[PDB]
């Protein structure tokens, strides 16, 4: 009953930037946390109180922010080839089906 749709990935050169966007639809009232995950290990997350959490590799280069009630983005600066990955948006809700996942977004960082 929560659906996630992702955009913003693609191909970029090293030291470039991307902004990944995750849009939620459905029963968003029960969402406790929205995050971006390396396809699943967390990169960054933002919870219902606005608290943000970053993995050590993201801290200082990436920023997660909530744009509105349905939209969370991850600004990725100073990308490196080792950052090439499929990134997936996840939402943690309260209840029996706790996790919802987006379709996944390819990020490729060229040398």
């Amino acid at each position: 009953q929560v659906k996630l749709e992702e955009s913003g990935g693609g191909l970029v050169q090293a030291e470039g930037s991307l902004r990944l966007s995750c849009v939620t639809s459905g029963r968003i009232e029960g969402i406790l946390l929205v995050g971006w995950y390396r396809q699943r290990d967390v990169v960054a997350s933002i919870d219902r109180n606005g608290n943000t959490r970053y993995d050590g590799s993201a801290e200082g280069r990436f920023t997660i922010a909530r744009e509105n009630a349905n939209t969370v983005y991850l600004q990725m600066n100073n990308l490196r080839p080792e950052d090439s990955n499929v990134y997936v948006c996840g939402a943690l809700s309260s209840g029996v089906n706790p996790w919802a996942w987006g379709q996944g977004t390819q990020v490729t960082v060229s040398s």
